[PDB]
């Protein structure tokens, strides 16, 4: 924290009176009114230069009123928009999107029209957000294989139980790509022995810091995430903002 540049490539806001959030219920914990001036004020606190945010779609149940309130949303801390989408080479991107994630719930990695639609992306400069079951990373790394034009984010360390020799193989895999990244974040506390082994297989330049807020606010902390990350990495420039600067092309 000793003046460090921050870019946070995962974050949401939401607000539950003007937007419909169906998962949202049974959590009361986050039913309120987040804005990225929020966000900002965290990392006041925290004494970091915060450069921005990437911001990722928060499963919304009119996604074209996401993409608008997401226009209108001014801000210059949201860096990149990483809006809904059904992956396909004929798919409907909106023109504000800097990119796509498709809430994968189902082999829906293993058809051709989501392998097509990697390379109609890769070929618009639009990269994928890959959010995951457990079990299922072994058909993902097959799937980006096949485009390795694509820039790929992993996210939340690929939402793994733990040191599986299954999801081990497939973490190992991915990190063979030349244009995939990996997030250290979750819905959970990331556990030590997935974060060392992460960092070695996909080595310094492949990783991107996550706080995953305010989700991070539910099982865990901001401040107890973000204090682990700088004991775990400390202060990594690399980790903190230049991996985000080529992931997803911030200049």
């Amino acid at each position: 924290a000793m003046t460090l540049n921050v870019i946070d490539s995962h974050f949401h806001i939401w607000d539950p009176d003007a937007q419909d959030l169906p998962w949202l219920a049974g959590l009361p914990s986050l039913q309120h009114r987040y804005t990225v001036d929020d966000l900002a004020a965290e990392y006041a606190k925290f004494g970091v230069n915060f450069l921005g945010g990437v911001y990722v779609e928060v499963d919304a149940a009119d996604h074209e009123l996401e993409d608008r309130l997401l226009y209108e949303n001014a801000s210059p801390l949201i860096l990149k928009r990483m809006l809904q989408g059904r992956v396909s080479p004929w798919m409907r991107v909106p023109i504000n999107a800097d990119g796509i994630r498709e809430p994968l719930h189902r082999g829906r990695a293993l058809e051709p029209e989501f392998i097509a639609g990697l390379r109609a992306m890769a070929a618009k400069g639009l990269p994928f957000e890959l959010c995951n079951r457990g079990p299922e990373l072994g058909d993902m790394a097959k799937a980006f294989a096949q485009v390795p034009e694509v820039t790929v984010i992993i996210d939340h360390l690929g939402n793994v139980p733990g040191l599986d020799e299954e999801s081990c193989a497939a973490l190992a895999a991915l990190a063979e790509l030349p244009n995939s990244y990996i997030k250290v974040s979750g819905d959970n506390p990331v556990g030590p022995d997935i974060v060392k082994y992460v960092r070695d297989t996909f080595g310094p330049k492949k990783v991107l810091y996550s706080s995953n807020w305010p989700v991070v606010e539910l099982n865990s902390t901001f401040a107890t995430h973000f204090q682990l990350m700088l004991d775990t990495f400390g202060e990594d420039e690399d980790f903190f903002e230049n991996n985000a600067r080529r992931a997803y092309n911030i200049d």
